[PDB]
């Protein structure tokens, strides 16, 4: 359903150079998970019915950073500002989505296709569109399905993004990594979810909801058994998420 806009050759050159600078920066700073969260949070405010929110640069606004669900993302925005300044031609919207794609790549994940041309929009979406980690499958479908327009497959695949990173008691209140290797992108999020709760690892109520849902569970099983299948479905879902409201 996508018709990607034309951008100048200079814009394309900047995308390519910024991608490389982002790899080095994100790897050195060890901030891939935070950058993936920034990109996803960013994108996850899209409401299909109204065509509002989405990955349009608004997360840099103090007003959106102040949203409770975005606790700690001000760190991400600050970290990227010096690099962003080297690429004045790029929209923030594109830059943050490129950072999310790079975060996945430099931790060993799939190569998520990237298309430039998102415009920076003036108005942040209203607060309260991002999902509540204490809720379950009905809520997940309300947010990913009814608002964003993503599929049940996309929900489970994207949940696997938690294979990198950790919660912080000072941010959400939850604490700790989902996996034993929080800077490695692999299917361990699903392996861990299946094995039960191991000491030192985190499972949110929203993660556990995947295990008991008739549609979500076979997907968890598939991804735990087949990392290639996870990578394919993840790449599809991340691309879709990063393009919500963009190019149709
Ligand atoms: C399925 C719904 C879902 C919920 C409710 C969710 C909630 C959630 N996600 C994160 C961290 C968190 N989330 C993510 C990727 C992420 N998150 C996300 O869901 C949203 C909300 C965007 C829809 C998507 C679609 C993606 C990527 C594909 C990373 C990489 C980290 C680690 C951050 C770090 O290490 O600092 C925290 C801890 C924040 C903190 O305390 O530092 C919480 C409470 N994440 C979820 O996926
Ligand atoms: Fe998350
Ligand atoms: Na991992």
């Amino acid at each position: 359903g996508k018709s990607y806009p034309t951008v100048s050759a200079d814009y394309q050159k900047a995308v390519e150079k910024a991608k490389k600078k982002l790899r080095g920066f994100i790897a050195e700073k060890r901030c891939a998970p935070l950058m993936l969260r920034l990109a996803a949070h960013s994108a996850g405010t899209f409401d299909k019915g109204t065509k509002t929110g989405g990955p349009f640069g608004t997360i840099k606004h103090p007003a959106e950073l102040a949203h409770s669900a975005n606790n700690g993302l001000d760190i991400a925005v600050r970290l990227l500002e010096p690099l962003k300044a080297e690429f004045p031609i790029l929209s923030y919207a594109d830059f943050y989505q490129l950072a999310g794609v790079v975060a996945v790549e430099v931790t060993g994940g799939p190569e998520v296709p990237f298309h430039p041309g998102r415009e920076d929009k003036p108005e942040p979406p209203p607060e309260g569109r991002l999902p509540d980690a204490t809720k379950g499958s009905d809520h997940l479908r309300d947010v990913f399905g009814k608002a964003m327009g993503l599929t049940d497959q996309d929900i489970v695949a994207l949940s696997g993004g938690h294979t990198i990173g950790a919660a912080h008691k000072e941010r959400s209140g939850f604490e700790g990594p989902w996996t034993s290797n929080p800077l490695i992108f692999d299917n361990s999020y699903f392996t861990e979810l299946l094995s039960g709760e191991k000491e030192g690892l985190l499972q949110l109520p929203s993660d556990k909801a995947l295990l008991s849902d008739p549609v979500f569970r076979p997907l968890v099983d598939k991804y735990a058994a087949d990392e290639d299948a996870f990578f394919a479905d993840y790449a599809e879902a991340h691309q879709k998420l990063s393009e919500l409201g963009f190019a149709d």
